[PDB]
């Protein structure tokens, strides 16, 4: 199964689990899977590893 992301706001310091960077801004900082939580930038989702 690939992961379902969907466009999150976050409300502490997140990294992405992808490419280890913070996901920044106020609002929509990245995308979070529904259904294993994984963090990642918007652009980091095509890269990331989809066996969720
Ligand atoms: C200390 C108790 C648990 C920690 C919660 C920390 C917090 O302050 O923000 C609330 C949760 C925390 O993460 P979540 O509760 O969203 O869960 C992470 C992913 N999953 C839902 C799949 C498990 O998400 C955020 O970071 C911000 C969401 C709200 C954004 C409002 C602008
Ligand atoms: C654009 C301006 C800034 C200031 C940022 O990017 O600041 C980022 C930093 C370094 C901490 C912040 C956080 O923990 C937020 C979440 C993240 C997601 O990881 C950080 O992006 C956050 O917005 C929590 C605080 C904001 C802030 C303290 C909010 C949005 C409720
Ligand atoms: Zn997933
Ligand atoms: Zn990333």
């Amino acid at each position: 199964m690939p992961h379902r992301f969907k466009v999150y706001n976050y409300m502490s310091p997140t990294f992405c689990d992808h490419c280890g960077s913070l996901l920044w801004g106020l609002v929509k900082q990245g995308l979070k899977c529904e259904d294993c939580g994984m963090n990642v930038h918007h652009k980091c989702r095509e890269k990331v590893a989809n066996l969720c």
